[PDB]
This record gives C-alpha cells, structure tokens and sequence, in this order.
C-alpha cells in the first residue's frame, strides 16, 4: 500500500483481501478492502462512489473508492468487532435482552435510512453488522451487491451462506425489493434471541425448504403469485407452519409478533424498517453497552 501501514489482516472478505491499516498521514485507522479483475466496470465506480455519500451513524462509513492497478480499495470507518464473533462469545450466556433490542433497533434505523434513499444492502448477515464499545451497531457493505455483482464463492473460494436469504430470492424473483432486507434481519433477530441460526441452509434448495418446514409451504392464499415464480415448482413438498412460541423461545409476545411481520412471505406484505421502529416492542428500548473484551 501507498500511504497505509497495514496492521492486521481482518479477513479474507466476499469481495476481497481486508485489512486494518492505519493512515500515515493522517494516523486515522481503518478497515481497507482491496477488491477483485482486469480492468473494473465504470458503472461500479459510480454506483460506489455514490454510497459516499450515504452517510448515517448506523451505517459504516464509506471513507474513500480508490481505482488503480486494476485493483478497487474502499476505505472504511473502522469498528473493532462484528455480530458473528460477538454472538459466538456470548454463545453460554446468551445476549441480554435489553441489547438485542437496542440493536434491532438501531440496525432498523440504518435500513429505514438506506431504504428511504433507495439503497438495498441484500447480503445482510451478522458478520456485516459491526459494534463499538459505546453500544453502537452499524451496517457494512450496504449497496456493494448492486455495484458488484453476485456472490457464490468468496475470491478464496469459501462459500457464500444463504441462512438470510429472502425466500423471493431463493424463488429466482429478478428484481429485490427493500423487504429483502427486512427478512434478513428477522432471520439475525431471531438468532440472537435462540443462540443458533434459524434457517441454516447448506444448499439453495435446503435453504428454501427449511424455510417451508417452519413457515410451512406458501401458497396463493398467504403469498399471491408465489406458485408463478421463476423457480416455483408443484412438487414442492407441503409443510404445515409451526408457531413461533416453538420457534424462538422464550421471547415475548411482542417480539413474536414484530418477528412474525418481518418473515411474512409476501414481500408486499412484510413489515417496513419505518413501521418496525414503531412496533410495540420498542416501548421500552434503551442503549445499554455491551461487555467488550478487545
Ligand atoms: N470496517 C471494519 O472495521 C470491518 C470491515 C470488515 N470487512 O471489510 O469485511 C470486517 N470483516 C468481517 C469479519 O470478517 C470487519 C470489520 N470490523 C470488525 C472486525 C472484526 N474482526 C477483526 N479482526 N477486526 C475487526
């Protein structure tokens, strides 16, 4: 690198290489992705250099979109841990009930914000949401998907994991809709409140079909159109739905009920970020500080 002096290699991201580095100009420290091929779309360039400009403090801010060598580096706002790793370490104990509202909470926000500027994230999942030591939780990575491309396998061929996909998407729907956002963050609502992921699918179609076996199989009745998407099939097996007391106990009937608005099948029908911030469950959030140990 030119005016960075790489730290420590945070990962081996979905786009590429990321490391912590620290500005030797400005002593700033930050989080650099360098991005994949042989010569980078200008279309991306735009689109990227557009998220510049969406700036909110539950989104990770975008510092700069560098273009050379064939290589793309996007310098970002640098936070110490991510909700997968923080998950993991409160795996025994579980995340407190008052901070996963908190985060809900604030991760809605930071759609709601996005959304109302015409930005979808579409690959929400909890290595994406990054937290400080002051309570805060911020998206990563919002817009890259419709600046890049799609994901499959990480430039280390690590695979991609579908456990937040909206089922629109695993149906082959051609266009997103902001809902897919809305469903990926009930299925990390639901994980943090049970301590396992709630549809962890290691294929496509496992991922659909765990989806069905606890939302039971949609139909015309509850999804309109459903039996006329691209990947549809009438040999779809039929599953009853479960209820949500069994689904992600022991969380209260207001949680149940906000989660059960963000996982409706119909995309039209699935609750907004705007309306989830007004949910009942909300009534008594505060912004309590998680227990960091960097
Ligand atoms: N902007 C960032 O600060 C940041 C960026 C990415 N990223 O660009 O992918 C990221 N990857 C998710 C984990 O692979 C994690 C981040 N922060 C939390 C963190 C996690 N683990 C370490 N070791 N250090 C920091």
């Amino acid at each position: 690198m030119e005016n960075f002096q790489k730290v420590e290699k945070i990962g081996e991201g979905t786009y590429g290489v990321v490391y912590k580095a620290r500005n030797k100009l400005t002593g700033e420290v930050v989080a650099l992705k360098k991005i994949r091929t042989e010569g980078v779309p200008s279309t991306a360039i735009r689109e990227i250099s557009l998220l510049k400009e969406l700036n909110h403090p539950n989104i990770v801010k975008l510092l700069d979109v560098i273009h050379t060598e064939n290589k793309l580096y996007l310098v970002f706002e640098f936070l110490h841990q991510d909700l997968k790793k923080f998950m993991d370490a409160s795996a025994l104990t579980g995340i407190p009930l008052p901070l996963i509202k908190s985060y809900l909470f604030q991760l809605l926000q930071g759609l709601a914000f996005c959304h109302s500027h015409r930005v979808l994230h579409r690959d929400l999942k909890p290595q994406n949401l990054l937290i400080n030591t002051e309570g805060a939780i911020k998206l990563a990575d919002f817009g890259l998907a419709r600046a890049f491309g799609v994901p499959v396998r990480t430039y280390t061929h690590e695979v991609v994991t579908l456990w937040y996909r909206a089922p629109e998407i695993l149906l082959g729907c051609k266009y997103y809709s902001t809902a897919v956002d809305i469903w990926s963050l009930g299925c990390i609502f639901a994980e943090m409140v049970t301590r396992r992921a709630l549809f962890p699918g290691d294929s496509e179609i496992d991922q659909l079909f765990r989806i069905f076996r606890t939302l039971g199989t949609p139909d015309e009745v509850v999804w309109p159109g459903v039996t006329s998407m691209p990947d549809y099939k009438p040999s779809f097996p039929k599953w009853a739905r479960q209820d949500f007391s069994k689904v992600v106990p022991p969380l209260d009937e207001d949680g149940r009920s906000l989660l059960s608005q963000m996982l409706h099948y119909d995309p039209n029908k699935r609750i907004s970020a705007k309306a989830a911030l007004a949910h009942p469950f909300f009534q008594d959030v505060t912004k309590p500080v998680p227990h960091l140990r960097l």
